[PDB]
């Protein structure tokens, strides 16, 4: 599968976005992955839910809204495993994203954005990816 | 060409690493090059020249040395453009590597393991790859 990943979505309370890859390099390098929900199709457009792994390192959580930065959500839950494929599932739940590393929540994004604003989601950084699925 | 890129290496004074490629995301969203000169083929070994370009913010350098990464050294200077093949010459001296940008210097970061214990480079993150040579 394509890395930088960009597809049109539509979200709703009770969608999941599963996500499946590996990274590419070992932890020891801090390997990033980044998955963007996006309000419009074009890359620059604002983020809804800004969601990005330093492996090994820490997690990193926010919102761009009229193209600026938002108030940083900083994680240290680090269940991902070096050199393992992971599944990742973002929960799309009413009062927040909740993502899922191999079936446990570990992080939580309360909504900044509607989620009905979101329309395109794009996963990238230094990882490859086996699966994207938005549920029915 | 393939990214991660990994190749094995020998450097002195006056050897040149070409590296041409492109960023793969617009730089309102940070991508980011790595270029890595390592003591070993590991992935994990030690690193003489850690050069890593958050695109349109800044850049960041560093050693590490037993496992251990030193004294960041940091610059903001950007002279990449976005959506652009860039040409990286990283210039081997006595004294320093020199990163030219386009053929200008923008970079400099004096040795702190000698040069002739590098062994490979690992060019990797956010960029397409065409050209990766290190001068005979
Ligand atoms: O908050 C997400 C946003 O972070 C920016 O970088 C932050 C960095 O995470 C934080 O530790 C530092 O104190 O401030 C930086 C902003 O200047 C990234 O630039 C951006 O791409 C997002 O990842
Ligand atoms: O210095 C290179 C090294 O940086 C680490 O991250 C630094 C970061 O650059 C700095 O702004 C912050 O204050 O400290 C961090 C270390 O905890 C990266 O983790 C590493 O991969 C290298 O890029």
């Amino acid at each position: 599968m394509q890395v930088p990943h960009t597809e049109s979505v539509s979200l709703s309370a009770g969608s999941t976005v599963t996500i499946k890859g590996r990274p590419l390099v070992c932890f020891f390098n801090e390997p990033h992955l980044q998955v963007d929900f996006h309000t419009e199709m074009k890359e620059d457009s604002d983020i809804a839910f800004h969601f990005q792994v330093y492996f090994g390192n820490r997690v990193v959580m926010n919102s761009r809204e009229f193209k600026i930065w938002k108030e940083e959500v900083e994680s240290k839950n680090m269940p991902f495993q070096d050199g393992q494929e992971f599944e990742l599932s973002i929960l799309v739940l009413e009062d927040k994203y909740q993502v899922m590393v191999n079936g446990q929540a570990y992080y939580n994004f309360n909504h900044r954005i509607p989620v009905s604003s979101v329309k395109m989601v794009q996963v990238w950084r230094d990882i490859s990816l086996t699966k994207f699925n938005v549920s029915n």
